[PDB]
Formats: structure tokens, C-alpha cells, sequence
């Protein structure tokens, strides 16, 4: 099982450990990249409200515009993870 | 110098040409994924009105809420970028 590193985050810790938690789950779940995407995305839709937009892949670079405590970019084992709702 | 392919739009014909000329220009100046897209989101939001989000790599796979009309996801050689307003 993987390890999880923080890369940066504006996010409660509770939240955070929300973000790990769902992909996870969509990492045993499913093995392609806009399928776990959408796992982790719904699932946030679902529990912290609309909108959520997620990004999983490895190497990807981003800059998005996000909303103030509603972001974080993450790896799980070689896994990136980004998951933010829009500012 | 690289090959254009559109994977989906949704999104004026002279947008998405606009959206792989900015690519092309960031290409030119930047290395960095990060930096690629931050030069492609910053031009979008002067050039097409706030709020964009970009990001730059090859093989991530995503799962976004767009706002209609508002939407690329395409590739210039082997690099893929995705560039959204949110919905």
C-alpha cells in the first residue's frame, strides 16, 4: 500500500485526510487515470459539495485558480493528485 | 516543430486556435510543465476574460466540471494540455 506526501494544500486536516481516504479507494477501485479522476471528484461533490475538478496522472504540471481552503496537490506512491474547486 | 490533435472540445473554431498557438508560444518559452501552464492560463484569462485553469503533461487523465463553450483538451506533440473555465 501506498505512501501518501502532501505537496501543498490550503485545506482543513480533516479534509486533507478526506482527499486521501477517496483516492485510495479509487486507486483500489479502478486503474485508469480519468476513472479515478472521477471517483475522487464525485465523491467530493458528494460530501464537501459542488464544484470539485480533479487531475490524476504523475508527472502533469497546473495552475489553476482555486478556492481559499478548498485545494490540494498529493501523491500517492507514484501517483499525483490534484483536486481543487474553482475561485 | 509539433503536431496539433484536438481530443475534445467544446469551444469556438477560432478559440481552440487560439488555445494551440498560446500552447505553441509557451512551448517555445518554457520547459517546465508548471510553467507551460501558467503562461497558457494567464494569456486565456486576458485574451478570453477570467477565470481559466491549465494543465500541462502527457499521459494524466481528468474529470472536470466545465462551463459550456469553455472547453479543450488536446495535444501538441506527445505533451497534453487541458484548459477549462469551471461551470
Amino acid at each position: 500500500d501506498r505512501k501518501a506526501v502532501i505537496k501543498n494544500a490550503d485545506m482543513s486536516e480533516e479534509m486533507q485526510q478526506d482527499a486521501v481516504d477517496c483516492a485510495t479507494q479509487a486507486l483500489e477501485k479502478y486503474n485508469i487515470e480519468k476513472d479515478i479522476a472521477a471517483y475522487i471528484k464525485k465523491e467530493f461533490d458528494k460530501k464537501y459539495n459542488p464544484t470539485w475538478h480533479c487531475i490524476v496522472g504523475r508527472n502533469f504540471g497546473s495552475y489553476v485558480t482555486h478556492e481559499t481552503r478548498h485545494f490540494i496537490y498529493f501523491y500517492l506512491g507514484q501517483v499525483a493528485i490534484l483536486l481543487f474547486k474553482s475561485g
